[PDB]
């Protein structure tokens, strides 16, 4: 049917691995091939590649880019040569794309925000008390979309103190660092929330350096990673919002065909996965988003999840 690349922007944990999976069988379902090119969060390299993929003219190119401005002109070089493009997870509004697939990230933001609220009421009776926010490269438009529906809820609650300190590039060691620096500084932070679950296993190893034990400050992520998983068994963390992993890829998959073809992409309501996805026709181009989901001791089991990595079985069909 045609040959598919993949610019991973990095493999450095296992959304991002797991992506390459997930894409690779679902594309195999639907009868194309899939090669994948790692960026290692080296712009440079990434729009590297995207020429050397154009001059190899596949029948699609799927982008997460490492920097959602840095590779606009990359994208519309492909579409110039007629290539189809599509953005899978990182959002790129600014030029057209043919195909778009994402969480909803604003909303993972929100239900973020409100189990925040939830607790922090749960320890201190009202809304109030002090949260450090951890927030992932500023480069990258899942963890900045984030920050805004978590934000927008917390400051409707200005007895909520927000301290927000980025983990650039991602990076888990970064991670740790601003855990165990603001922790010295406010000993009294009831909750961190950091924007991946490999972030969250950096911030666990900090408060357990400084005495802490699970439950003293309480920790919630936001994209679903096996480790998040793990670590709210372990009572560390008290929410993990998922991000749909499996959907986001399947999505790409399900609609190759009218992708590859050039044919048009119908905008409603579709179930992805099992997940209830909305197609909209937007500027940057057609988009589907499909919704995260809050996860805790009490449904941390559930095999939607895909955290707990037991991908459908069955399979994808191609959209008609
Ligand atoms: N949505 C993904 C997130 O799960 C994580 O893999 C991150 C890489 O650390 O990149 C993107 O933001």
């Amino acid at each position: 049917k045609g040959m598919v690349y993949y610019l991973v922007p990095t493999l450095l944990d296992e959304f991002q691995t797991g992506s390459v999976n997930a894409l690779s069988m679902f594309l195999g379902q639907v009868g194309y091939e899939m090669k994948t090119l790692n960026a290692d969060n080296k712009t440079d390299a990434q729009q590297s590649q995207m020429n050397d993929v154009i001059a190899l003219k596949p029948a699609a190119i799927i982008l997460a880019a490492v920097d959602f401005n840095a590779l606009k002109p990359s994208i519309e070089a492909a579409r110039a040569a007629g290539i189809p493009v599509v953005e899978f997870d990182r959002q790129i509004t600014s030029t057209p794309s043919d195909f778009t697939s994402v969480a909803g990230t604003v909303e993972i933001g929100h239900i973020a925000g409100d189990h925040a609220i939830s607790l922090l009421k749960g320890k201190n009776g009202d809304v109030k008390g002090k949260i450090l926010q951890v927030p992932g490269d500023p480069g990258d438009p899942y963890t900045l979309d984030i920050q805004k529906g978590f934000e927008e809820k917390i400051k409707a609650f200005p007895g909520v103190k927000i301290i927000s300190v980025p983990a650039v590039q991602w990076e888990a060691s970064a991670a740790g660092t601003i855990v165990s620096d603001q922790m010295l500084a406010n000993p009294d932070i009831d909750l961190i929330f950091l924007h991946a679950a490999h972030l969250s296993v950096a911030a666990v190893a900090s408060l357990e350096a400084a005495g802490k034990k699970p439950g003293d400050v309480m920790l919630m992520s936001s994209n679903g990673a096996p480790v998040g998983l793990d670590l709210i068994r372990k009572g560390w963390l008290n929410v993990e919002v998922e991000q749909p992993l499996y959907a986001q890829a399947a999505a790409i998959a399900m609609f190759m065909d009218k992708v590859v073809g050039k044919k048009p992409i119908k905008a409603g309501d579709y179930d992805v996965l099992g997940l209830k996805s909305v197609v909209t026709m937007e500027t940057w181009g057609p988009n589907i988003k499909i919704p995260g989901s809050a996860i805790t001791k009490e449904n941390v089991d559930n095999p939607s999840f895909w955290g707990n990595l037991k991908p459908p079985t069955a399979a994808i069909k191609s959209v008609e």
